[PDB]
């Protein structure tokens, strides 16, 4: 069926492109910005890259290697110095993760940029986080952060012991006097969860 691998760097364009896709087609706030995978791949390709490279990150591939879903984690002290590349599709969405930066780790801690599956409801995106709870431990890792997006991550992260530190109301969000996230229906907040280990 699925096999769950630890992420190494032979995978690196397949994971730039899984989650690159998945946002753009199934992300709240990527929707919102009517964000194509050529935005999120410009912005975001060196994080993702990263988040491979550190060691922690997991994927479940299918039977000729294909990416089915992945969870693309990075060590904080590197997501706090992290380069993107800045574009104006995309600079309403570092505005509005920005906000959450203020709420942070007093020790090791690893930093969940993206979860997602395309083959969904079968429990692979649950097996990851799990998966990554168990690779915090194992490294030392005294927390884990996510800034999660989805009602749906929100429920699953809530249901694996995060709690929220911080959040931003979507509706009525200005940047300058554009309402970027208005569009946004399903979920409410973006909310900053967190794990103790
Ligand atoms: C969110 C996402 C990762 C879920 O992945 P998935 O593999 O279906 O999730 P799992 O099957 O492990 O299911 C996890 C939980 O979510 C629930 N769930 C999944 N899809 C759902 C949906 N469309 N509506 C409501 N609940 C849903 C499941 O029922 C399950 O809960 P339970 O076990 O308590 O019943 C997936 O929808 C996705 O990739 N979305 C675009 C990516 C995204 O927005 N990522 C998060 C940014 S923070």
């Amino acid at each position: 069926m699925y096999t769950l691998i630890k992420l190494t760097s032979e995978y690196t364009s397949r994971a730039i492109s899984f989650t690159s896709r998945n946002f753009v087609a199934s992300e709240p706030t990527s929707i919102a910005l009517k964000l194509t995978t050529c935005d999120f791949t410009t912005s975001f390709q060196n994080i993702m890259k990263q988040c491979v490279d550190y060691g922690h990150s997991f994927a479940f591939v299918d039977a000729d290697d294909n990416i089915k879903a992945q969870i693309l984690n990075i060590p904080y002290d590197a997501y706090e110095n992290m380069h993107y590349g800045n574009i104006r599709e995309t600079d309403p969405m570092f505005d509005l993760f920005g906000n959450l930066d203020s709420y942070t780790p007093d020790d090791k801690c690893l930093y969940v940029f993206a979860i997602g599956s395309e083959v969904t409801g079968k429990g692979l995106a649950t097996k990851l986080l799990k998966k990554t709870i168990e690779e915090s431990s194992s490294h030392g890792f005294k927390y884990i952060y996510g800034d999660c997006t989805n009602i749906i991550s929100q429920n699953m992260f809530e249901k694996h012991g995060f709690e929220t530190v911080g959040s931003v109301k979507y509706k009525g969000y200005q940047y300058g006097i554009t309402k970027p996230f208005d569009s946004i229906n399903c979920t409410e907040y973006i909310k900053r969860m967190v794990k103790t280990i």
